[PDB]
This record gives structure tokens, sequence and C-alpha cells, in this order.
């Protein structure tokens, strides 16, 4: 079957004796590339890790998530030291951790644009489907299916505030949790108006991101391989969703996951198992060997 291979843009499968680049560190999304459908991370992705911990590769998670929701769905993982989440990538590169847990990369929405998207938000009645990120805590302004399909998944709830308190927030991103029916026209919308204002990115499913427009994940990528004295020939990144395309077409290795959009995979250097089938585990073994 095809269930667990690796191929690239022809269709074949990669082998390690062509391989000429050792991969010493993986970036790899949470939802959709790391996690299963169920948001776990599965026995054979497990064992894994454990094996790629045993030989020094780094697993760094890079996402749009705060490192906070990252600890409350993968925290067992992260307790056993299992899973490291410094260094680690957060907010779409926008809030980038060293190992101690310094950040990098810290992109802070302007809060001119700031207001202007939460305007906007209110004129086209988006902003009742808004979490707002400041770099500790989130918050919303009211909740209803969609904020509560957002909390279910997130694992982290937001505050409930008032609308005239945004102002004296400072904010790294605001989310949308959208209906999926006004998905596709708000996504125009939002493109329109702030095209080279903001990043737009529709991250998992309904759900809209906009952050700082210079930053993105790959900027992240760049920081910690830097870091670590790590040449970006010896990195490898895979991810499923639009956040992901900087990093997955930034680096010769790059891996979209099965379930990826066509658009994602486009951007891959290869296109591995799905998220379902235990994608970093086959990396591992196809890149470093297990
Ligand atoms: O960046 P990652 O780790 O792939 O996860 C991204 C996803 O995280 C959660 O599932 C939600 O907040 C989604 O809105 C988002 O798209
Ligand atoms: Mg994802």
């Amino acid at each position: 079957h095809h269930m667990h291979e690796i191929v690239d843009k022809n269709g074949k499968k990669v082998q390690k004796n062509n391989l000429n680049d050792e991969i010493k560190i993986i970036f790899t999304a949470l939802d959709g590339t790391l996690l299963n459908s169920e948001n776990k991370v599965s026995e054979q992705n497990l064992e894994s890790l454990i094996r790629a911990q045993e030989k020094g590769i780094k697993v760094v998670i890079a996402t749009g998530r705060s490192i906070f929701s990252v600890e409350n769905v993968i925290g067992e993982h992260v307790k056993k030291n299992r899973i490291s989440l410094l260094p680690g990538i957060y907010m779409n590169g926008c809030v980038t951790f060293d190992e101690k847990g310094s950040r990098v990369i810290d992109r802070i929405m302007n809060n001119d644009l700031k207001m202007e998207i939460h305007e906007f938000s209110k004129q086209i009645n988006i902003s009742k489907y808004a979490i707002w990120f400041c770099l500790e805590k989130t918050y919303c302004f009211e909740i209803n299916d969609c904020i509560r399909e957002y909390m279910e998944v997130e694992a982290l709830n937001p505050d409930v505030i008032e609308d005239n308190m945004l102002e004296g927030l400072t904010v790294y991103k605001v989310l949308f949790s959208l209906p999926e029916n006004i998905l596709e026209n708000t996504l125009k919308l939002c493109r329109e108006k702030f095209s080279h204002r903001i990043n737009v990115a529709n991250t998992f499913q309904s759900y809209v991101e906009l952050f700082h427009q210079h930053t993105n994940k790959f900027e992240g990528v760049k920081e910690i391989c830097k870091y670590y004295n790590i040449s970006l020939n010896n990195a490898l990144a895979m991810g499923d969703g639009e956040n992901d395309i900087e990093m997955l077409s930034g680096l010769t290795h790059s891996v979209g996951v099965h379930n990826a959009s066509e658009k994602v995979k486009n951007s891959a250097a290869y296109v591995g198992p799905s998220n379902n089938e235990h994608a970093i585990s086959h990396v591992l073994k196809t890149f470093c060997d297990i």
C-alpha cells in the first residue's frame, strides 16, 4: 500500500542512500501534521520520537498556537521530556523561543493596524468570531458555536472581554473561527483590505489567522537553525496548512502530509503519509534511518 511512503514530485520513493544531507532537526506543524484527527500523538509517532531523542535529532514544534495551548494538548509528552517546547516556533513565528525561553522573534502587531482590523471585523460582522492573541493570554468578545468549536480543539479558553478593552491589549495575531459558509468570502475580503499590511492564512478548516506580514514559521526556522549552527540543508520541515508554505518551500527537504491541500503539497519537496498515518515516524525512518 501507499499509506506509509514518502515520495518526490515524480512519485518516486525517497531513498536514504540517495540523500546527501544529514537531517539534524525537524520542524513540524502540530495540528494536521504531528497530531492525528483526534489531536493525539499516535503511539507509532511517539515511539519514533523516543528514538529520535536517543539519536540526538531535534524536533521543534512550529505552530500558529501559543506555547500555552500546545502544553495543554501534548502536556503528557512534554512532562516526560519526550517533546520539547523550547526551542519552539509559536504564533506562526511571531513568538519564537530559544531553549532558554527567550524570544528570538517577537513580532507585535502595530496598534493602529490592530484597531483597523478590529473595526473592519466589526464592519463585516466577524468580530464575534475573533480570538485575539496577547503574549500570555487570548481574548474573545462572545461565545458562540464557532468560538466553542475553537475552544474544544485549541484546549485553551479565551477570556471574554468587552470591545473597548482591545485598544489597551498588546497583540501578536487574531484568529477568526469562522462558519464554513462565510469562509471563502471572508478570506477574500481580508486579503483585499489587508494586502501588504498583514499575513492572512487559512490555517485549519475555517480558521483565518492574521499576523505580522513579514513573519512566518520559516523565519522561526532560520533563527533556530542559526542558534544550533545548523545549515538549512540539514533541516527538514513538515506541514499541512497555508501557514506552513514558507517553511516547506524555504527548505530543500520538506514534507507535505497527504491530507494537505494541493497548494501546500506543491510547496513541499516531498509528499508523505497523512497525519493519521504516523507521518513523523516515517519521515524519521526515511531521512534519519530511524
Ligand atoms: O500550526 P499548527 O500547529 O499546524 O496548528 C494550526 C491549527 O491549530 C489549531 O488546530 C487551531 O487553532 C486551528 O485554527 C489552526 O489552524
Ligand atoms: Mg496544521
